[PDB]
């Protein structure tokens, strides 16, 4: 397949914020990496095919191998565009 559109970079750091439901408040996990993102709905390594927007949320990888260990598919700043991360020591 060769479908592309303006998504975020290939290894977008990110977390799942997720909760079975016990009525307790959404518990993140990561560092995810997201390859896709569709509206409302990101497509990440590891996922089935799509998480619904809500349960993701992105994060700092603060720099070197964390954002860099992706599967390099559309690795390039240019199709794919990122906005500025939170900056968390």
């Amino acid at each position: 397949h060769h479908h592309h559109h303006h998504s975020h970079m290939v290894g977008d750091t990110v977390w799942v914020r997720r909760h079975q439901t016990k009525n307790l408040e959404p518990r993140w996990k990561g560092p995810y990496t997201v390859l896709l993102t569709t509206p409302t709905a990101l497509k990440v390594d590891g996922i089935a095919a799509w998480i619904h927007a809500a349960h993701v949320k992105a994060a700092d990888p603060g720099g070197g191998p964390s954002s860099r260990l992706t599967w390099r598919v559309q690795r390039s700043q240019n199709p794919l565009k990122i906005r500025l991360t939170r900056e968390a020591p």
